[PDB]
DNA sequence: CTGTTAGGGTTAGGGTTAG
DNA sequence: TCTAACCCTAACCCTAACA
């Protein structure tokens, strides 16, 4: 089912890209609370937060 | 303009999802003939049809 | 076979008209 | 007034090319 990237995984996410690095993804999906998603997920929602 | 959906378009459709299963619209859209239509028009007819 | 990421392609689903 | 047809676009998928 499609989910909407709430703010609390949004925050994991830029909080994963400063301290693991832009790109990886898989690392940082281990490293912090994430609801069911894959590193093809997090890939995508960078993705978006740039066009955002 | 608006394109109401003609009885042959939703035989293509319904025959489409049969064999390629539904939320495959692209495919669909690439194996029968329909009336100037996009993926997106054929999974909103689909919705309807369901609807109705 | 399990798994990875970049990037183009596609779909889900709530919102917007046309008539 | 009502609603099927159409739009917007984030979220998700497919594939290449590897490890």
């Amino acid at each position: 089912k499609r989910q909407a990237w709430l703010w609390e995984e949004d925050k994991n996410l830029r909080s994963g890209v400063r301290k693991y690095g832009e790109g990886n993804w898989s690392k940082i999906l281990l490293h912090y609370k994430f609801n069911n998603r894959t590193s093809v997920m997090l890939k995508d929602r960078w993705r978006t937060m740039k066009k955002l």
